[PDB]
C-alpha cells in the first residue's frame, strides 16, 4: 500500500483525517486525528504519540506491505516531491493536499496564531487564506516542494472561502526525534 501525503486514511472506520508526510517509520498527521493506540487502516498502522489541544500533531506508526513515499497527491492526477521541510515566511504561497477538497492555495498570513477549539487552545500555528474541510485535517501543507504543516482546522469552506491553520512540521520532526522520506 502507497503512503502519499494528501490521502484519506481511516480510524475506526472513519475517513477522519489526511495524511501529512512519510516520515522514518509512518507518517505524521494532526493530532485531534486520533489518540496514541488507535488503529489505522489505508494504512495500517497505530497512532505511537499525539498531541492535541496545545499543540496538534500526531505520527503513526506503520509496518509491513507499507510503501512510505516522499510524495503528496495534488488530486489532478499527479505527485509533488516532497524536498525537505525549510519553513517558508509570512507571504508565502502555500497548497494543502487533503481527501475532502483536494488542493487548494493559499499564502501564509501569519505564524505562532492561536484557535480555541471545542476541546482547547491550540497554539503555535501557520495561519492561512487556504480553505479546507473535514475530513482534510491533517493534511499536507506544501510551499513548492518544501513541507510546512499539517491541516488543524479553522473558518469556511472551500465553496466560500476560509481561513485554515497547519501544525508546523518541525516541531513535529523534533518531538519524535523523526527524519523526514526524501527518496
Amino acid at each position: 500500500f502507497d503512503v502519499i501525503g494528501g490521502n484519506a486514511y481511516t480510524i475506526g472506520g472513519r475517513s477522519r483525517c489526511s495524511i501529512g508526510f512519510a516520515v522514518n517509520g509512518g507518517f505524521i498527521t494532526a493530532g485531534h486525528c486520533g489518540r496514541t493506540g488507535a488503529t489505522t487502516a489505508n494504512p495500517t498502522g497505530t497512532f505511537a504519540g499525539s498531541s492535541f489541544p496545545g499543540n496538534d500533531y500526531a505520527f503513526v506508526r506503520t509496518g509491513a506491505g507499507v510503501n512510505l513515499l516522499a510524495q503528496v497527491n495534488n488530486y489532478s492526477g499527479g505527485r509533488v516531491q516532497v524536498a525537505g521541510h525549510t519553513a517558508a515566511p509570512v507571504g508565502s504561497a502555500v497548497c494543502r493536499s487533503g481527501s475532502t477538497t483536494g488542493w487548494h492555495c493559499g499564502t501564509i498570513t501569519a505564524l505562532n496564531s492561536s484557535v480555541t477549539y471545542p476541546e482547547g487552545t491550540v497554539r503555535g500555528l501557520i495561519r492561512t487564506t487556504v480553505c479546507a474541510e473535514p475530513g482534510d485535517s491533517g493534511g499536507s501543507l506544501l510551499a513548492g516542494n518544501q513541507a510546512q504543516g499539517v491541516t488543524s482546522g479553522g473558518s469556511g469552506n472551500c465553496r466560500t472561502g476560509g481561513t485554515t491553520f497547519f501544525q508546523p512540521v518541525n516541531p513535529i520532526l523534533q518531538a519524535y526525534g523523526l527524519r523526514m522520506i526524501t527518496t
